[PDB]
């Protein structure tokens, strides 16, 4: 709940208001994971927030 972050595996460009654009290697907090395919995430690396494809991240663990 504050102990885990995820790492971006690939670059992703959002053209939607609510998606997050990110680069591979960013450190992300998962905010909402109620759905399996799209998660609300916050990038600690950029300070930006938005939905991400869950297949584009893996736990940093
Ligand atoms: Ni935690």
């Amino acid at each position: 709940g504050s102990h885990m972050t995820f790492v971006a595996l690939y670059d992703y460009e959002s053209r939607t208001e609510t998606d997050l654009s990110f680069k591979k290697g960013e450190r992300l907090q998962i905010v909402n994971n109620t759905e399996g395919d799209w998660w609300l995430a916050h990038s600690l690396t950029t300070g930006e927030t938005g939905y991400i494809p869950s297949n584009y991240v893996a736990p940093s663990d």
